[PDB]
């Protein structure tokens, strides 16, 4: 069997519902190692050691716009650190930085026998996440760091496009009427650039360029698809290839676009 399966078998109700089948808590970190402050979120309950996920906001914002996905992931069987970085102002050079700083912290938080998350963790099995310029960051990540198990930026920005060296499972989410780093400029080149990944692009009917940030309407669609892609490639979770892999054939999405997802036999 697959040593890193948790919790019950998904359905779609189950995935967009507001919270996953595991108790969540969480924490502030004391003291930042290498980024201004995190929150970790974790389950009490989820049965084995889970996988990290690190979440960095875009330029001039904080944990307030990604913390959404704090309880929603870690109620799905997953540590997260949403982190504030040293400066809202920081490029996403940085925040690349700042959220590897982060998942390092947890690494280091998961051998540390007063911490809530000691010995929850399982340090080979990472993802990055994040919101404009954080996502850009999330990229980076990847790029430099290809032993990641997954990323899910959103609204990414960077000031290239070209994401070739990027072989991590990465979905794109997109706001279609993004006027911050529109669609036709960011997202979609990126997205294009990747050429050796699983790989998907979700983009948001009518969305701006905060369509995927805490009090989004779209909560249900946006964390059934942000689990599922970590849980399939994170856990390596097949249960979850088809809720990671398939068009939603939705309404809300204004383009959707999909590579080397779907397994051939
Ligand atoms: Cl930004
Ligand atoms: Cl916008
Ligand atoms: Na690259
Ligand atoms: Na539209």
């Amino acid at each position: 069997t697959n040593p890193y399966a948790r919790g019950p078998n998904p359905t779609a109700a189950s995935l967009e519902a507001s919270a996953g089948p595991f108790t969540v808590r969480s924490f502030t970190v004391s003291r930042p190692s290498g980024y201004g402050a995190g929150t970790v979120y974790y389950p009490t309950n989820a049965g084995g050691t889970v996988g990290a996920i690190a979440i960095v906001p875009g330029y001039t914002a904080r944990q307030s716009s990604i913390k959404w996905w704090g309880p929603r992931l870690a109620s799905h069987g997953f540590v997260v650190i949403t982190i504030d970085t040293n400066s809202t102002l920081d490029q996403p050079s940085s925040r690349s930085s700042q959220q590897m700083a982060a998942l390092r912290q947890v690494a280091s938080l998961n051998g540390t026998s007063s911490s809530p998350i000691y010995g929850k963790v399982d340090t080979a099995r990472m993802g990055v996440m994040g919101w404009s310029m954080g996502g850009g960051g999330s990229l980076i990540s990847a790029a430099n760091n290809p032993s990641l198990k997954a990323a899910a930026p959103q609204a990414p920005w960077d000031s290239s496009t070209n994401f070739s060296s990027v072989t991590v499972p990465t979905l794109i989410f997109a706001c279609e009427n993004d006027s911050i780093a529109p669609v036709n400029s960011s997202a979609l080149p990126i997205y294009d650039s990747m050429s050796r990944n699983a790989k998907q692009f979700l983009e948001i009917n009518g969305g701006s360029h905060s369509c995927a940030n805490s009090g989004n309407s779209n909560q249900a669609l946006i964390g059934k698809k942000g689990v599922a892609w970590m849980k399939r490639f994170m856990d390596n979770d097949t249960r979850y290839s088809t809720f990671a892999c398939e068009n939603p054939n939705s309404t809300r999405v204004s383009d959707f676009r999909t590579a080397n997802c779907s397994l051939e036999h």
